[PDB]
């Protein structure tokens, strides 16, 4: 596993990336790591984003599976053509696997501009891979054709980090590993059984949390909320910050927030703490997460007199998204084998007053099962 680590890297706020081969010869391409969507797929024609792309007429591997695909996401979308190829991971396990790959060849803000990736790697379940849950993911494809063991970690630093594949490493994080149930293999859904906002519960029906599921999502950048959940967080996170105003738009993430370089105000801000139902009857723990997590810096020469913010948490309509804000300082661990995601505390998390925490136990009363339908 030592040669895994720091395998992924980023721009800040542009995505995850490792590097990997597809076709024979190889051809390297940088690859979004996503356990948000189950689907593999690699820009194949020029794009004004890209520099460069899948060439399927250079891979004598390649195999066209004669269909087309259509993947539209909550934030862009693709087009393509399936097919099958050889694909390794040099910074990964030393193996070579054949498996479905959809050559994009058209796209709508979809790739970013100056991200350096070109394709994305959806590690979550068959069950929603498009068109439909025939066709095997690659992370399937790589426990049926290896001895991988079925688990992978993620370490996002907030760029770089690592992905372990097949295992755990244990210089990478500090502090014991929780473990939250999968409820359902299609998304690496969980559920949440209580939000508190400087240590203040929010008060609401536990379903709400994960109206209508919850996931973990490094393909996604902020922690997005149901609209009861995000009014009622933003509600007392303004009441825990109001000795200083900001806008609506602030609020809104479309405007930016500004502070003379070096003198950002984190005392001001609350932490946040979400509990994750535990693997035993009515017992959860809490991740804690500071403002330096979910107060993303843009980093702008323009605006470097200043330093300057966007509030990483936003409304949903599909439910709760612990997006790549939450992720950033934990250790978080895809226990597929045994249908479970871990979390502890990352070797890359604080202030010298407060640090993002993962503990435990928690036991409530209240018999409610917490999952939304
Ligand atoms: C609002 C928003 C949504 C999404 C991405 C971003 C922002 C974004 O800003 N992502 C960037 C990034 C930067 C820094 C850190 C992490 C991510 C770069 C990553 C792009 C890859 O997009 C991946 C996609 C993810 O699969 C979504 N999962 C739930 C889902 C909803 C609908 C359909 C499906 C499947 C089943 C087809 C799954 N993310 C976003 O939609």
């Amino acid at each position: 596993f030592v040669e895994m680590v720091d395998n992924l890297r980023g721009k800040s706020g542009q995505g995850y990336y490792v590097e990997m081969t597809v076709g024979s010869p190889p051809q390297t391409l940088n690859i979004l790591v996503d356990t948000g969507s189950s689907n593999f797929a690699v820009g194949a024609a020029p794009h004004p984003f890209l520099h460069r792309y899948y060439q399927r007429q250079l891979s004598s591997t390649y195999r066209d599976l004669r269909k087309g695909v259509y993947v539209p996401y909550t934030q862009g979308k693709w087009e393509g053509e399936l097919g099958t190829d050889l694909v390794s991971i040099p910074h990964g396990p030393n193996v070579t696997v054949r498996a479905n790959i959809a050559a994009i060849t058209e796209s709508d803000k979809f790739f970013i501009n100056g991200s350096n990736w070109e394709g994305i790697l959806g590690l979550a379940y068959a069950e929603i891979a498009r068109p439909d849950d025939s066709l095997e993911p690659f992370f399937d494809s790589l426990v049926k054709q290896t001895h991988v063991p079925n688990l992978f970690s993620l370490q996002l630093c907030g760029v770089g980090g690592s992905m372990i594949i097949g295992g755990i490493d244990h210089s990478l994080y500090t502090g014991s590993l929780w473990y939250t149930p999968i409820r359902r293999e299609w998304y690496y859904e969980v559920i949440i059984v209580r939000v508190e906002i400087n240590g203040q519960d929010l008060k609401m029906d536990c379903k709400e949390y994960n109206y209508d599921k919850s996931i973990v999502d490094s393909g996604t950048t902020n922690l997005r909320l149901p609209k009861k959940v995000f009014e009622a967080a933003v509600k007392s996170i303004k009441a825990a910050s109001s000795t200083e105003k900001f806008p609506d738009g602030f609020w809104l993430g479309e405007q930016l927030v500004c502070w003379q370089a070096g003198t950002t105000p984190w005392n001001i801000f609350p932490v946040i703490s979400l509990y994750l139902m535990g693997e035993v009857t009515n017992q959860s723990f809490r991740i804690t997460i500071l403002p330096q997590q979910y107060l993303r810096p843009v980093e702008d020469v323009a605006t470097s007199q200043d330093d300057c913010y966007k509030f990483a948490i936003s409304q949903s309509s599909t439910g709760t998204v612990m997006g790549a804000v939450i992720m950033e300082g934990f250790y978080v661990v895809f226990d597929r084998a045994r249908k479970r995601i871990g979390f502890a505390v990352s070797a890359c998390h604080h202030d010298e007053f407060r640090t993002a925490a993962v503990e435990g136990p928690f036991v409530t009363l209240d018999m409610e099962d917490c999952g939304y339908n």
